[PDB]
């Protein structure tokens, strides 16, 4: 792909994480605690998940970020609108706001409704994100196997604002500690 270009610097929302997440300083890492971390409640975080979103709001345009997922189990990414449900039981599909690929248990799943099976040969330590907001577009890439894609969503209606999306998935195995990642430009 060439949509390298269109690059733009994420930062994650604090106020939107589950209670449970840790961001670094920079706000460009989150990953899972093993505790409470010791933030009040409110009405923007995700209760029932180890989600997060992204600051930045897109309502036009062509953006691309990447992100590391090296050595993680189970990890959802991609975008969703502004106005998702935050509390209680939901399942990542367009119907509810979200635009999303995820790993879980050894096999890679696009959040359509019902779940498509991806075909990757080459599993991934980092992944392109590709947003074009006109033309109803969301697009994954592995950046570990030459730019390759993984998945499109076309004809979108998003609805509203965008943004980034991001779960770091539970730990219940003890192999998924480790963070996701917002690479550098
Ligand atoms: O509205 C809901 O579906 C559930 C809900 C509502 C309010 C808060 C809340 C908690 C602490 C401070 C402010 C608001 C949490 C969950």
């Amino acid at each position: 792909h060439h949509h390298h270009h269109h690059m733009v610097h994420i930062t994650l929302d604090r106020n939107t994480a589950n209670s449970w997440l840790i961001i670094s300083k920079d706000r460009r890492q989150v990953r899972m605690g093993d505790t409470h971390q010791n933030v009040s409640d409110n009405k923007e975080r995700f209760s029932n998940y180890p989600m997060v979103l992204g600051a930045q709001r897109f309502s036009s345009g062509k953006m691309y970020w990447e992100v590391d997922v090296t050595q993680k189990e189970a990890w959802d990414l991609g975008v969703c609108r502004d106005s998702v449900q935050r509390k209680g039981q939901f399942s990542l599909s367009p119907e509810n706001g979200f635009w999303t690929i995820w790993l879980w248990q050894d096999s890679y799943e696009a959040g359509t409704s019902p779940q498509t099976t991806l075909h990757i040969q080459v599993p991934p330590c980092q992944i392109g994100i590709f947003v074009d907001y006109e033309a109803g577009v969301v697009s994954f890439y592995n950046i570990t196997d030459h730019g390759s894609l993984i998945y499109t969503f076309s004809e979108c209606v998003f609805a509203g604002p965008l943004r980034p999306f991001f779960n770091v998935g539970f730990n219940y195995s003890g192999g998924n500690a480790a963070p996701l990642k917002l690479c550098p430009l």
